[PDB]
Formats: structure tokens, sequence, C-alpha cells
């Protein structure tokens, strides 16, 4: 580069995307009102004498029926015509098997970068590491990482000839090696490996603040994460706003000299970090987290209920919509196609779920046991907001009793964890929402305690590891349920409600109710 010169520099970022090519059923983000977004960026950045770089912390893959249907064929396509610049590869990336990654591979203009996950056989990378980009005359490198928790969390026969390798560790290798080889002027990492207040990650793999703290001080300009799915906006010093609102200041985390920034999920935010550079020195001068049509609910006085922009309304752009509808039209198309059958009812009628053990129950908690390898399950009978008449099942069947897009997660914990949950558990009560469907759970409850608890036909074992699956909901306290997301053993899958049912189902036709019916293993007085 020129000593004594100020270079402008822009770095645009998003992160887990989660197939949400299309704006929300409220009229919230999309890749079209993104691409209004980042084109009138480009050009006000350009005006102003500076260059722009886009990035994403990956997890493309995973999270709406019309994408993952279509192998999210959209959204990749979509981040062309926005103009993406490259990608980490997150988790879900491997979702689908690499037949498919490595289609996305090419459908994206950009490329998809890991620097950690070796194949086991031949200890090569299966991805790139790093991309270099020209920016005036600016080398800039960007790293990507992968959390190393995929493979502990992910369809164990996927990765069987495929290694996650701690990615810290690596980022050390690739810094040293680009600082030795290509000689960057600049270096970033875009990462899905997830921002833990103070680095305290629990039983989560180490994320960005460890990695940033083990580091040599401001190796990286910055950190582009995602994974947890966050916007980086500190409250105070190792804390982040809890309940951020959007149109507000954001001040993003800095650890060891090194920026750290996320910009939630789903294509809410595009976040932008405006820097200067001079002599070697990255100097953030302005960072913000810029809402994409986000819009807060609200029932004024008159009970007349909105959805309330935070900012201004930005306008979706033809191009991608063009681009995207027949993709959308596909989609929905695809869910009135036939995925299975059940020779009879399936019982979710609302009373019935809030007041005894239905046979809808039994098929949701196995497909999510099915799902996390479980051992047994639970879930609020309120979440079941449907019935499916016997006979043939549609994904749009599916989605009516499970429409409103709850995430799956699993607790590993042991047999006496498994007795204290499921005894404050089954104190919880009929007609109500709350009021627990069961799955390989036997007993017979009273005076608040449970007697002949059976996970699977066994006794439980105190000392024994068990699996529970449920949802977010519930595990995050939803029903009053007892939290499990501040346990070790915990874990959010990122699979929605809706896929998991529709996935079990189809591998499971033709279903045989009987199966599914409840046999008086739990009961109450
Ligand atoms: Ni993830």
């Amino acid at each position: 580069y020129e000593q004594d010169k100020t270079y402008k520099i822009t770095v645009l970022h998003t992160n887990d995307h989660h197939g949400h090519f299309w704006r929300n059923e409220y009229g919230e983000y999309g890749l079209a009102a993104q691409k209004t977004l980042v084109d009138g960026i480009r050009k006000e950045v350009a005006a102003e004498g500076g260059s722009v770089l886009l990035l994403s912390g990956g997890d493309i893959n995973t999270g709406v029926p019309e994408s993952d249907l279509q192998d999210a064929e959209p959204d990749f396509r979509g981040m062309n015509l926005v103009g993406y610049d490259a990608m980490a590869i997150g988790n879900h990336e491997f979702d689908n098997p690499l037949t498919v990654l490595r289609q996305q591979e090419k459908w994206a203009k950009f490329p998809l970068l890991s620097a950690n996950i070796y194949q086991k056989s031949t200890g090569e990378r299966l991805f790139k590491p790093w991309a270099l980009f020209k920016r005036q005359d600016l080398k800039i490198a960007v790293i990507g990482l992968t959390t190393d928790d995929t493979a502990k969390i992910g369809n164990p026969e996927y990765f069987t000839d495929i290694e996650f390798r701690k990615p810290a560790d690596e980022a050390k290798l690739v810094i040293q090696e680009l600082q030795q080889t290509e000689k960057p002027d600049i270096i970033i990492a875009a990462t899905h490996m997830g921002h833990y207040d103070n680095g305290e990650h629990g039983c989560n793999a180490p994320g960005d603040v460890e990695m940033a703290r083990a580091l040599p001080a401001g190796s990286l300009a910055m950190i582009v994460g995602g994974h947890s799915q966050d916007p980086v906006c500190m409250a105070a010093e190792n804390k982040k706003q809890v309940d951020y609102v959007p149109g507000t200041p954001c001040k993003p985390d800095q650890q060891n000299g090194i920026w750290i920034v996320q910009a939630h999920e789903w294509g809410k935010y595009v976040g932008r970090a405006d820097f200067e550079f001079r002599n070697g020195e990255m100097k953030m001068v302005n960072y913000q987290l810029i809402p994409v049509n986000l819009k807060k609910k609200v029932t004024w006085e008159d009970g007349k209920s909105e959805r309330v922009l935070y900012t201004p309304e930005i306008a979706e752009n033809q191009q991608m919509i063009s681009l995207l509808s027949p993709f959308q039209n596909k989609g929905k198309a695809q869910l009135e196609v036939k995925i299975g059958e059940t020779n009879g009812r399936l019982e979710g009628d609302r009373d019935k779920v809030r007041f005894v053990q239905t046979n809808m129950g039994r098929l949701i908690l196995a497909a999510q046991m099915d799902r996390t390898g479980a051992d047994f399950a639970v879930m609020s009978g309120g979440g079941i907001r449907d019935s499916i008449e016997a006979g043939d099942i549609s994904y749009k069947n599916v989605l009516k009793v499970q429409p409103f897009g709850n995430v799956v997660v699993y607790a590993d914990m042991t047999g006496k964890e498994v007795i204290d949950y499921l005894t404050a558990v089954a104190q919880m009560k009929p007609d109500s929402g709350a009021y627990p469907q069961f799955a390989n759970v036997s007993f017979v409850a009273k005076d608040g305690k449970l007697n002949d608890l059976k996970i699977k036909g066994e006794p439980v074992d105190p000392a024994k590891t068990y699996r529970m699956a449920t949802l977010n909901f519930n595990a995050t306290g939803g029903d009053g349920y007892p939290r499990l997301d501040n346990k070790c053993g915990y874990v959010n899958t990122g699979f929605i409600d809706a896929e998991v049912l529709k996935a079990y189902i189809q591998k499971s036709s033709p279903l045989d109710v009987s199966v599914y019916e409840p046999k008086g293993e739990v009961s109450w007085q």
C-alpha cells in the first residue's frame, strides 16, 4: 500500500440466513429488500471514495420449507445477486450430503470458506481456507472457520471421513501461513462459532471471544460471526444487550484488539462496519446494524393490532423478486405433495392435547427423538395445533399442526436430573397448554411425586446418562417448564418442528397409528 494514505473500507455482514430468501408473513426481511439496501450502500461507499466487502457467517441452509425442499438454491442465487464476497461454512451446511454442498459451491459465485475441516483418511482440507481480495491496492484476506460442535451435533453417518479441528488453533496456523506467504495488509475471519458473553461458552465449543483472546493481539481486524444467532451490541464490557432494539446504537465487542460482530439471523440485519486503514493500522470509525424492514408487534388502546416498522421501509428489488419467485412458487406447490400416509386419525384437537396423551404427541415426539437420537422426550400439548386426517399427508397438513417455527433441542442428563425434571413437569395440569405430552416415559404420579418411573420400559438409574428431546420454548422456561439452556448437556439443534415431523413421517410411511396409541403409561391420581 501507499504510506501516509487513508483508505476507506466498509465491511458488510450477515449470518444464519437459514433459508429466509423470501420476506416473512408480516413483511419483514427477505433478500429482495436486502438487495435494495446493499446496492444503495455500495453506491454511497463508492461516492465517498471507499470500498465494500460483504461477508456471511454461514448457515444458509435449513429453516424454511420452500428453501429446504430446493436445497437452498434460491438462497445461494439470491446471495449472488446481492453480491456476497465470501461466506464461512456453518454446521447446517452439513444437514445435506456433500453432493449438495459441492453443488452450492458451484451455484455460489463467491467461496465458501473453512480452514478447520479436514478429511480424516487423507489429512487434506475439504474446503478453501481463505480467499484474497483486492480493494484499491490493499490485499485483504478472509479466513473461514466452522464450529467444532458440528459433528458432535449433526448426522454421524455424514462425518465418517470428516474431522472438525479446533478453530482457534487453526486460525493461529492460517494467520502464520498468510503472514509468511501472501502477506495481506488486512486479515478478517468469517466464522461460524458463536458469541458468548466474556467467553462463557459453558459446554458449547469455544467461540469468537475465546478465540480473539487466544490469538496474537490485533492479528485480525475483525471477526464476522454467526451460529449463536445474536445481534452483538454490547450493554457493557463483556455483556451483550438482552432484547436489543432495532434501529438503536449497536457497539460491537472488541477483545484483545479484535472486533467481533454478528447480525442475529434470517437476514434481519445487514451489519455495517466502516473502517479507515492507514500505515498498517485498522481503525473502526462507525458501526451499525441496519434493520431489514423489521417490525414490532403492537396492540394500541382500541384492540387494533399491527406491526410497526422500526426504520423506514426498504423497497424490494424487482430483479431479486424475479429470480426468487419461481422458487417460491415451486416451493409452495411442493408443500401439497404426499409425503406419507396414516391408517387412522392423528388427534391434535386442542382439548384432547391439553387433557390427555394423544397419538399426535407420540408421533411428534418420536419424530423429535428420532432426529436428536434421544431416549425419551416431552413437549407442551398446546404446541400441537391441529389434527391430521386418516389417509394421505402433505407437508401442508404438517405445517398446520406445527405452524409457528419452533426449534427442536435436546439435553443430555443424569438419570437423577431426569427424575427431578419429569417430576416438576408432571406438576403441570390438564386444561392447559402446559399439559405434558410424553414419549418413552411411564409413571404413576401421586402426591406430586413419580412411582415406577420408566424410560423405555426400564427403571431409571440416577448415575445413567439419558438424552431428552423437547422444543426451544419449553427448554428456555416457556410454560414455566424448568430451564435447560444453561445446563451442560443442552444442544439447540436449529432444526424446525415442522421439518422434523415431516422428515419423520416421510421415512416411516405408511404409518400404523396403533404403535402411536397411548396405553396408560403415564397417569396421575
Ligand atoms: Ni449454527
